[PDB]
RNA sequence: UAGCUAGUAGGUGGGGUAACGGCUCACCUAGGCGACGAUCCCUAGCUGGUCUGAGAGGAUGACCAGCCACACUGGAACUG
RNA sequence: GGCGUAAAGCGCACGCAGGCGGUUUGUUAAGUCAGAUGUGAAAUCCCCGGGCUCAACCUGGGAACUGCAUCUGAUACUGGCAAGCUUGAGUCUCGUAGAGGGGGGUAGAAUUCCAGGUGUAGCGGUGAAAUGCGUAGAGAUCUGGAGGAAUACCGGUGGCGAAGGCGGCCCCCUGGACGAAGACUGACGCUCAGGUGCGAAAGCGUGGGGAGCAAACAGGAUUAGAUACCCUGGUAGUCCACGCCGUAAACGAUGUCGACUUGGAGGUUGUGCCCUUGAGGCGUGGCUUCCGGAGCUAACGCGUUAAGUCGACCGCCUGGGGA
RNA sequence: AAUACGUUCCCGGGCCUUGUACACACCGCCCGUCACACCAUGGGAGUGGGUUGCAAAAGAAGUAGGUAGCUUAACCUUCGGGAGGGCGCUUACCACUUUGUGAUUCAUGACUGGGGUGAAGUCGUAACAAGGUAACCGUAGGGGAACCUGCGGUUGGAUCA
RNA sequence: ACUAUGGUUUUUAUU
RNA sequence: CGCGGGGUGGAGCAGCCUGGUAGCUCGUCGGGCUCAUAACCCGAAGGUCGUCGGUUCAAAUCCGGCCCCCGCAACCA
RNA sequence: AGGACCGAACCGACUAAUGUUGAAAAAUUAGCGGAUGACUUGUGGCUGGGGGUGAAAGGCCAAUCAAACCGGGAGAUAGCU
RNA sequence: GCUCGCCGGAAGACCAAGGGUUCCUGUCCAACGUUAAUCGGGGCAGGGUGAGUCGACCCCUAAGGCGAGGCCGAAAGGCGUAGUCGAUGGGAAACAGGUUAAUAUUCCUGUACUUGGUGUUACUGCGAAGGGGGGACGGAGAAGGCUAUGUUGGCCGGGCGACGGUUGUCCCGGUUUAAGCGUGUAGGCUGGUUUUCCAGGCAAAUCCGGAAAAUCAAGGCUGAGGCGUGAUGACGAGGCACUACGGUGCUGAAGCAACAAAUGCCCUGCUUCCAGGAAAAGCCUCUAAGCAUCAGGUAACAUCAAAUCGUACCCCAAACCGACACAGGUGGUCAGGUAGAGAAUACCAAGGCGCUUGAGAGAACUCGGGUGAAGGAACUAGGCAAAAUGGUGCCGUAACUUCGGGAGAAGGCACGCUGAUAUGUAGGUGAGGUCCCUCGCGGAUGGAGCUGAAAUCAGUCGAAGAUACCAGCUGGCUGCAACUGUUUAUUAAAAACACAGCACUGUGCAAACACGAAAGUGGACGUAUACGGUGUGACGCCUGCCCGGUGCCGGAAGGUUAAU
RNA sequence: AAUUCCUUGUCGGGUAAGUUCCGACCUGCACGAAUGGCGUAAUGAUGGCCAGGCUGUCUCCACCCGAGACUCAGUGAAAU
RNA sequence: CUUUAAUGUUUGAUGUUCUAACGUUGACCCGUAAUCCGGGUUGCGGACAGUGUCUGGUGGGUAGUUUGACUGGGGCGGUC
């Protein structure tokens, strides 16, 4: 769900935020919490990396179990809650050993559900059975790019991804993106969904509300003195050259893809 | 014309009057009215009747019959 | 007095007060009418006198002033309060066709993109021609894959629906209509100011999406010019999760209910029959196309699904320019 | 002298039917901007009375209750004064008179939208015939005017739709 | 294909 | 300031630079198409080539004067 | 509840006055601007010169900056005073 | 010394740091002191600083550094594992009577108490560096309890009147006693028990975690403060004695009730919202290791140590910091009446101070305050300055608006003292009578006494009841600017920058991009509703053309063309 | 117009009189649609403009009063 | 001498495939019941990344340098 703040007392007016009254808020399992140590926006060569970057409210990390190290065991999904680490929420799986893990929390929030896992497992949703024993039209979520390597690609919140096509070893799924792409099939993912969806049509409202969110002001380019940005403030109204990021690289149309690695599983893009 | 009261809305004991009344001083409560047109400004006294027409309807009240209001303009008491 | 079209039904469904309401035995007697007691003065309108030049007028008598106030009577009928009655109405027994609604599943032509081959100056189009795509391989042709709109033909003497409308294939859920012999309440009904509901499109709003087509704008032509047609491109929009609006030729110009009447050619859907020598026929309801008799309208025509006939309810009309 | 298959299609005519927003009859009819002298209304920086709501200024006389001090008509009286009024004071209510912000109406105004009339002009030629791009409705984007281009609806259209 | 334009006013009714 | 152009039968500009030499599209009048004017196709008349001179065999051009115009422009005590 | 209004602590400077051989190479007064916040503050750490840090001023980097501070090249160089 | 006066959230007061004898005693005046100077935050010589418990060390750790082996970099230098350090964070024991010129949570005197070691007897599995539990930590909001405290009463000690009066209108002095223990109370928290068990707790587990069978209730926890107790001692006004009284003891009164009360204590509580909020160790507990009438453990009893650092004096201050005996600054901390919500503003308590040349003078004038006739913004670049306004509630309140605001708009009315109803009522609090039980930091009923709102009526008073201080001037036209933020330390305080929002675009993850001799990092423990960048500036109207130049995206035939 | 050279453009309104202020022009030698153009409220230590309240700002300045000026005694400078 | 099958085959590319090179930004084994990454085995990629010599292009990121003399002060035009 969405809310706007009421307009009473200045700087509320704007404010939009997303409601959710079908998933937990509290403190997370301590056994799968971090600190997780801040960087700054800089790096052990003692320079700035980063920007936009400091201060904010206090913060931990909920550790997600992104890379699996066995298969077959049995669990129900203890727990559905909010996590501030990441737009797609969490939930606490519980396995029949006395087993604790995180997971992204799957688009029907349902608490004290079983999953099964391995090749063993029933083709129904939040199994951990791979995409050489599903149907190809299937739904899958956090698909995992390359076998063994866990979560990644489609992972943030609202997606599905949808298994299109089969290629012998391989299944080609379709992203958001306009790119269409190959797998190696082995691939476990999350045979399902994930929720949130909303969170796009978030409206931070305030020029503070970031600040306590760990951003900090960044300056224009052709405001501050020239010997810190290829642009440079003038003279009133001056730029006069094309336009630059604080590195020289033309801000629109210029492309800056290098890989040449992995060609081969990019079947279209800009579809 | 979409707002209107507030002695208004419903009770209590004296005082005032020929006499009803929140007439009038106290005290006991918080409503009452209205689009099914409350209420307020603009203009205007009203009527026996007169004028019109086949009548309905419309217009109109001087002059001849009957009330009200008003007395430089505004305001206070007495007399009865 | 009018509302199909001159002037008007206010785009379409539900519905409280308001207003309306079958048939019969009681009962109240407000309204009504009856009867009586008061009133409608003086004038005045009308008829006939008196008196002042006629007459007016001022006066005398009649006749009027069809009205109004009350107290009794009657209760046909409206209101009101009891109580029946089964016909209106609603409920029920049984089911069908179709683009009626809702949620999901799904596919192809053409096109474009993805990945490639066969082959060479054309493509595409006009009265005639460019630009553009094009030899760097455009068009043609074909293999593998994928997207999206709209769902070709059927398709119109067709269905379903309140209007707008809604079609494509399958499944689940689901609204409303219609009839015969009986059952049930026993006037429970009709309409309805306000009230609560519903877009073909275009637009806007929050977020997506871009093949097809295309406002705007560019390129080239035609031409006086061409702000148009032709033609190479192309944004918004169309599509979607949806939201807001209430928009129109929302025009098949018929507000909603009730009832009586004259024929035919034709189709469909119930329901009941047939001495069914039929490759079918006939009653009787609902829908329903097109002619046609009465009657209404200036005229077209309406024509039993009325613009004939006639009750109930709610809105609208009374020159145009200007609005 | 020659040419004539044969009337497909122009010019100019006739009859017939369908349209007609035509009728000195297509040399018909017809739209609006611009030029310009006017008239009324709307909008309006403003200029200003009329009038009034609410909250408030105000305290003359009057009425109601108090009422020192000083006094004195009628009653009482011991003839000294006593009683109540007077006077002079007081607590209420209080005629005028004085503002603050609102509301509303009539006057009035630079400049000006749109509308009707006069100057028959300038501009193109938008609707009526199949009206030289079928028309129209809603609604966006454009547009010197008149319009034009799209999506859907509908014929107040039309060529064997 | 393309080929536009034409002010206002200006007739018949018998006794 | 200083710089660079234009002045061509009536209008507005090609021409010039490259010397063997006065023009185009309109305009004016008269035709052709027509009932007629436009659109359109033809016919006809007229250049101090701003204008005074210079120079040469020879021009509007080479080139000085006397005027008329525009563009950049006043960016320094 | 509060990137609201009052306001002491704290933070900060719109005006007038004082001070710049002044108490002081930034302190003072009287009216103050803000004051649960994009706040402010105690403490430590990390970032360094043609580099840092900056809601980014040739500002800040210990009185210092169109390259600070210290030393070396250095007794720089000066058609001139 | 007495008196007068000023400050009184400070001009009072407690304490670290950091400074460095400033604390004590004497004599030196030469120098010092913005003046004498006999004095010393001066010169100089000597005196004084005691710890099981304090704060620190040990243990543990953040940010971050240090870093063998290992790695990058001519090099300087950097990275980083095993490990190791480290505060502004977490962990064992402390309070205060005695007092000397100067010393004391340190000695003296009491009481409290923790950690490490040695060892016997009896019985006996103990135990990590690992695993679990806990430690444990967002910011506000709102009741209650409580106490040093407040203010009277009583009590003991004293006063009773030169003065208007002071034996029912009194006044002053005093009325005190820790940490901690025991009881286990306000306030606050809340399911256990008995049994078996799987691939988890990257090894092990009897403890967690999870699965099943069984079974029980009304108990399980935390504890401010009271009381006892620490303490028949201490403290105590008053009384008394003796050797050089040259100090140093002896003695000793009252020692209590009422109500209100924190910023402190219950409390990092509870509640509440949100941006979702350190870890480890001690401690409890499970097991790994290792070992055995050892060590450990359980019970009884003896017993050795508490080492390591600091300690005087200063303290918002002429002992710190500002070169100064400096218009100033400096880390922690407390806070009562009377009015008020007062770390507002006024006067004062507790308490301190009269501000480091002094004395005449008393002139126009200057620095700065107070008052002003009549007129008023006429002045001035500028109502600039000055002056006025200034509180709360009720009555009342427009244009414009993003519908929240504008608005405490504007304009005005009220605002003392006494009496009364209830001469003090409602809430809170509080002693009996009555009533009940295991019992007791006892409950039920009850409400004399204390504290005391809120409202209305009746009298009385001045010029004036927000009486003083402190505390908005008001409205209207226009531009610009969203509102809150940021700034050129000393000429700009803003319309700039930032910023909600927006377009265009790059980026498929070993992302693009950034640091940079190059690794390893940062992007990100993020993965296309994720991340990068540019500019414009929230919200509403919206937002056209030119592809010639130059760049970017894309394209490959033809031509120029290097190494070779 | 924070843009207009020449411009107090020219004009209405605001004053007795207005280079500014308020509302226009369409003549922008030269604004202009994210180097964004168009626009509004609370509001800002924001420029200008109109009025009242209060006022020694101004008219004409007056009186009152600390601390300094003056004179001592101590200590006792300096730029020049 | 044409063009070429089958057999033999040098070579730079294009395009697949294979894999010992190389990688792991996977797993496993052990260091280590180590937050470095060393070795080993496997899975999956795969002849490349990367880097040095030659070389074309571009290259303010970075360096070094100048813009003559006269102009009756400086300058526009003029002058050498």
């Amino acid at each position: 769900a969405v809310v706007k703040c009421k307009p009473t007392s200045p700087g509320r007016r704007h404010v939009v935020k997303v409601v959710n009254p079908e998933l937990h808020k509290g403190k997370p399992f301590a056994p799968l919490l971090e600190k997780n140590s801040k960087s700054g926006g800089r790096n052990n060569n003692g320079r700035i990396t980063t920007r936009h970057i400091g201060g904010g409210h206090k913060q931990a990390y909920r550790i997600v179990d992104f890379k699996r190290n066995k298969d077959g065991i049995p669990a129900v999904v203890e727990r559905l809650e909010y996590d501030p680490n990441r737009s797609a929420n969490i939930a606490l799986v519980l396995y029949k050993d006395g087993e604790r893990r995180y997971i992204l929390a799957p688009k029907g929030l349902k608490a004290g559900d079983q999953i099964q896992s391995g090749v063993d497992a029933a083709i129904k949703p939040g199994n951990t059975l791979p995409m050489r024993n599903i149907p190809v039209g299937s739904t899958v979520h956090n698909v995992e790019m390359k076998p063994g390597k866990g979560g990644q690609l489609a992972r943030s919140a609202g997606t599905y991804v949808q298994i299109v096509a089969r290629d012998g070893a391989y299944v080609t799924l379709r992203l958001r993106s306009g790119e269409m792409r190959k797998v190696e099939a082995d691939c476990r993912a999350t045979l399902g969904e994930v929720g949130n969806a909303e969170h796009m049509l978030r409206v931070l409202g305030k020029a503070g509300a970031a600040r306590w969110r760990g951003v900090r002001p960044t300056v224009r380019g052709t405001a501050m003195n020239p010997v810190d940005h290829p642009h440079g403030g003038g003279e009133g109204r001056n730029f006069g050259k094309h336009p630059v990021t604080p590195w020289g690289v033309q801000t629109k149309g210029k492309k800056t893809r290098s890989n040449k690695r992995t060609d081969k599983f990019i079947v279209r893009r800009r579809s």
